[PDB]
């Protein structure tokens, strides 16, 4: 394929690579065609490249799930398209039940392998999205950063830049947090980080003059929204600095995605934004858990209707390019 970059705003959304996933309130997740994904999501993520079974060995994959229906080629096709309409797809690492436990010396190998799956498939980057009991297995800390530099410096030389983002649960980049060797080791390779604002469920931070602000409390939700940002945007309340340039905020599509997270009220969203944007320092977009989600239905097979893309989509894309 062709490395189709993003140089302004993103709407992200995860793509399911499974048909029919339970929601926490019972509704359903169904498998969809790329193609059938809202145009607005300019960044689809496949979910997940992995290990299948560990007699396979300890590089993880991908591999399209038959169930959906979609031939190799036909995936391909879509993705091409998708690339032709200025959108890109990325593999998304990890995911629940991912074993991934890689042991140093693997990352040449899962370089390899990232640049098989991309220049097959047209992927056009890599997200980091481990499993909580990933982000400190083994060698992981080390040989993910290690092998995607060797990608991102193989793409470089053919004057392509392979996109690395990730999806780090928030408590994990308190300072000196869990998830920091990954930002350190790629500042400079990384172009936006999405965390992961949801299932978290009280935590927070505590903010003089406003008090404790959780993640699962709805009427302080653009409280938490503006200060959580802001906290990580500037490296201050003991968060690690991600420039405002590079955040994107990460968010459930209904409350069927996630046990915790949903915004009830999009204008809590706005409104964070908009401070944020008007100290000089507005964030990258948004991301969502998931496309599926969006396209999903309740217990009662009533249609969650793209409600996610509705609310923020035009909010996104009509704001100022970067910079
Ligand atoms: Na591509
Ligand atoms: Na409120």
């Amino acid at each position: 394929g062709t490395i189709t970059s993003q140089d302004d705003n993103v709407v992200v959304g995860y793509w399911h690579n499974w048909c029919d996933g339970r929601g926490y309130q019972g509704g359903n997740a169904p498998c969809v065609e790329l193609k059938t994904v809202n145009p607005q999501y300019n960044v689809v993520n496949i979910s997940f490249m992995k290990v299948y079974d560990i007699a396979e060995g300890r590089i993880p994959t991908f591999k399209l799930d038959p169930t959906i229906a979609l031939s190799e080629a036909e995936f391909i096709a879509q993705i091409d398209t998708l690339n032709s309409q200025g959108r890109s797809v990325l593999i998304a690492l990890g995911g629940a039940d991912a074993h991934i436990e890689l042991t140093r010396g693997d990352e040449d190998a899962l370089a390899a392998e990232i640049i098989r799956l991309t220049d097959l498939y047209g992927f056009d980057g890599l997200d980091i999205d481990l499993e909580q009991a990933a982000i400190t297995a083994k060698d992981n800390q080390f040989v993910i950063p290690a092998a995607l530099k060797m990608v991102k410096e193989h793409y470089r030389k053919t004057g392509d830049n392979f996109m690395i983002t990730m999806a780090p649960e928030f408590p994990y980049l308190t300072a000196n947090g869990a998830y920091t060797p990954y930002l350190t080791e790629l500042d400079g390779y990384y172009d936006f980080i999405n965390p992961q604002f949801y299932n978290q469920g009280g935590d927070g931070l505590w903010i003089e003059g406003v008090g404790w602000i959780a993640q699962n409390n709805d009427a302080l939700k653009e409280e938490f929204i503006y200060y959580i940002a802001d906290s990580l945007i500037n490296g201050t309340r003991n968060y690690h600095k991600i420039p405002h340039d590079k955040l994107v905020f990460g968010l459930p599509s209904n409350i069927d995605a996630a046990a915790t997270g949903y915004i009830q009220d999009p204008q809590d969203l706005y409104k964070a934004f908009d401070r944020l944007k008007a100290q000089g320092q507005p964030l990258r977009g948004v991301m969502t858990w998931s496309v599926n989600w969006d396209m999903g239905t309740d217990a009662a097979n009533n249609s969650y209707n793209q409600q996610f893309i509705k609310d923020y989509g035009n909010f996104i894309h009509n704001q100022l390019p970067p910079v």
